[PDB]
């Protein structure tokens, strides 16, 4: 089963800008992609990883950081029907 929702549940893998502010202060919105998510409180917490020109950083980030507003979502396992049988 599954249907079309926004942003329905930040899961790892999906890639979304989290915002960063780099040296220069420069708001930023770098490709980041969730490692794992948490919570304390309300207060969700989910480890993105920039990518973009970088060794290796990982870092935990916030949903206000989270802009589902240009998630991708993985592509797990082919994207197609299959009328059911039996059930």
């Amino acid at each position: 089963g599954s249907s079309g929702s926004s942003g329905g549940e930040i899961i790892e893998g999906c890639r979304l800008p989290v915002l960063r502010r780099n040296q220069d202060n420069e708001d930023e919105w770098p490709l980041a992609e969730i490692l794992s998510v948490k919570d304390i409180s309300g207060r969700k917490l989910f480890y993105v990883h920039y990518i973009d020109f970088n060794r290796r950083l990982d870092e935990w980030v916030t949903h206000e950081r989270l802009d589902l507003k240009k998630i991708q979502f993985p592509k797990k396992e082919a994207k197609t029907p299959s009328g059911p049988s039996s059930g």
